């Protein structure tokens, strides 16, 4: 019924604006660190209903204690990078990592994007990251907050992958 998301990736990447996309159909500039932990919204995926709780980790992130406390939660898990940065790119690896040494397990629910497709000076090339993606043998979503581009597809298709187990 329920589905705990996790979006993970590097300071910067978009994290925090695909959730506010997601949830309230408005690309922000900048937010504030809220008291609220998640964000909830019932959607039909593939004709049923379900819910997605996805947290807001802005500020409390910084600490890797807590940090581990969102992995131990997280159900599923969003690996964000930014395509016009390619150290977000390149931590991808260490991130996917964490999460498996954390969650005790090989093979948690994941899903790759790739965001901010709508800027220039692209770093990070599509045939990359669906190489990345396939050695992991998990899905690639190109996503952009901003025109919305891939945002549904991106958490549903996560959505998807964690139905799978639980
Ligand atoms: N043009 C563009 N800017 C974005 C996109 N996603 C995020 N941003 C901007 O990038 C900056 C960092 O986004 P933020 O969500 O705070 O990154 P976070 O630290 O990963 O949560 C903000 O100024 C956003 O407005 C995108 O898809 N396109
Ligand atoms: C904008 C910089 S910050 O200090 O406020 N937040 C940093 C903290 C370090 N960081 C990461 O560890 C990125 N990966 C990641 C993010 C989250 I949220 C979770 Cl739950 C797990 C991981 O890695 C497993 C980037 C931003
Ligand atoms: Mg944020």
């Amino acid at each position: 019924t329920e589905y705990k998301l996790v979006v993970v990736g590097a300071c910067g990447v978009g994290k925090s604006a695909l959730t506010i996309q997601l949830i309230q159909n408005h690309f922000v500039d900048e937010y504030d660190p809220t008291i609220e932990d998640s964000y909830r919204k019932q959607v039909v995926i593939d004709g049923e209903t379900s819910l997605l709780d996805i947290l807001d980790t802005a500020g409390q992130e910084e600490y890797s204690a807590m940090r581990d406390q969102y992995m131990r939660t997280g159900e599923g898990f969003l690996l964000v990078f930014a395509i016009n940065n390619t150290k977000s790119f390149e931590d991808i690896h260490h991130y996917r990592e964490q999460i498996k040494r954390v969650k005790d397990s090989e093979d948690v629910p994941m899903v790759l994007v790739g965001n901010k497709s709508d800027l220039p000076s692209r770093t990070v090339d599509t045939k990359q990251a669906q190489d990345l993606a396939r050695s992991y043998g998990i899905p690639f979503i190109e996503t952009s907050a901003k025109t919305r581009q891939g945002v549904d597809d991106a958490f549903y298709t996560l959505v998807r992958e964690i139905r799978k187990h639980k």
